[PDB]
């Protein structure tokens, strides 16, 4: 599941959302964007799938290397931790649009 | 939070994606998609936030008016009840791209 990474380049966060531009299926490419917050959380100051709103707790996001998403995040006792969460986990280039899967 | 149609329009509902057309922060406009499955759930019958996955409860989405979820919810005795959502309550447009917060 997921990969885009690998089909895709000039990737960016800004925020919560991820922009790339993506190779189509049948040839040519596409540049989109997806928002992240509807599908990581953070739990405890770690970001992990299966949840939404990591935004809440987070500040600083940033895109490490072609596929990470790194953020300083508020866990439950109030202090912050640095965390990341492999995107290609899960965010997937469909058809030159970027798609979680 | 929210307010997505305030500054978007052309909006639609096939399934679980809203599409919509948002003006960037600086101008300029995008055309992007959220899934709405990502962040509604279906409740007894009820659409609602903090929670996901409704479409497998529910049946034929609409959008009503600018902001308004609608859609037909199986309950947990089994009868499909009438339920909408306000999408407006936190659906926002970051910069041209739709996004939950």
């Amino acid at each position: 599941l997921g990969k885009f990474s690998q089909t895709c380049y000039n990737s960016a966060i800004q925020g919560s959302v991820l922009t790339s531009t993506c190779e189509r299926t049948n040839g040519g490419y596409n540049t989109s964007s997806i928002d992240l917050n509807s599908v990581i959380a953070a739990v405890d100051g770690s970001l992990k799938w299966q949840g939404s709103n990591f935004i809440e707790a987070c500040r600083n996001t940033q895109l490490a290397g072609s596929s990470e998403l790194a953020a300083e995040c508020k866990t439950a006792a109030g202090q912050f931790v640095s965390t990341k969460i492999n995107l290609d986990d899960h965010i997937a280039n469909i058809d030159g649009t970027l798609k979680y899967e």
